[PDB]
């Protein structure tokens, strides 16, 4: 429905461009991030089922899929965790990932590379290494569905989103940039999640194109 559009925190910003402008070669760290974020929200579900049964009635399976997308250049990133609130989604994880992007920006003036941005708890940024565009459908069972996107610039949108339902958690999509296509193909993502997500302790299933 109505598209509202909001600034970045100027800290948020300035990562983001880091990440965006930033000489390093090592872009694959984003996929570990993003697992490690999915696996992050079904931890929770799966904790506060505990108490209350009735939160997976919308949705029972613990997963995360990986589907490339070679005729859209996107890699989607699927989890069924917890799902994200429009508060979350607008303000209250941005809120939070200002003290960890500091400690972020003052370990690099230090001598950190950008491989350990999730030391920092604010991962997710790093798909900007790879992605020109992201798009975030998310759904909390107390709350909503909706749709995020961000191109960076210093703006994201957020709108109420009447496409598919997911049920519950969050789909990434990332709409990969021209010389980014590698993680697309079929070999290389499962290297990669080889390599540094081996331990996860959820299903994950990389799916492979069909052309
Ligand atoms: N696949 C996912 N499923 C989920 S479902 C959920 C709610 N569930 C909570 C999530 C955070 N949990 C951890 C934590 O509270 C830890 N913490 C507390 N104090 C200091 N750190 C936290 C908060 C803010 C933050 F930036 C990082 C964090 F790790 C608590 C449960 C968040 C979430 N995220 C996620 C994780 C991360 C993020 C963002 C999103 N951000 C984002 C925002 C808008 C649009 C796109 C992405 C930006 C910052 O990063 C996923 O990708
Ligand atoms: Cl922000
Ligand atoms: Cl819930």
């Amino acid at each position: 429905e109505e598209v509202e559009t909001f600034a970045f925190q100027a800290e948020i910003a300035q990562l983001m461009s880091l990440i965006i402008n930033t000489f390093y070669s090592n872009k694959e760290i984003f996929l570990r991030e993003l697992i490690s974020n999915a696996s992050d929200a079904l931890d929770k579900i799966r904790y506060e089922s505990l108490t209350d049964p009735s939160k997976l009635d919308s949705g029972k399976e613990l997963k995360i899929d990986i589907i490339p997308n070679p005729q859209e250049r996107t890699l989607t990133l699927v989890d069924t965790g917890i799902g994200m609130t429009k508060a979350d989604l607008i303000n209250n994880l941005g809120t939070i990932a200002k003290s960890g992007t500091k400690a972020f920006m003052e370990a690099l003036q230090a001598g950190a590379d950008i491989s350990m941005i999730g030391q920092f708890g604010v991962g997710f940024y790093s798909a900007y290494l790879v992605a020109e565009k992201v798009v975030v459908i998310t759904k909390h069972n107390d709350d909503e569905q909706y749709a995020w996107e961000s191109s960076a610039g210093g703006s994201f949108t957020v709108r109420a989103d009447h496409g598919e339902p997911i049920g519950r958690g969050t789909k990434v999509i990332l709409h990969l940039k021209e010389d980014q296509t590698e993680y697309l193909e079929e070999r290389r993502v499962k290297e990669v999640v080889k390599k540094h997500s081996q331990f996860i302790g959820y299903p994950i299933t990389l799916y492979l194109e069909k052309e």
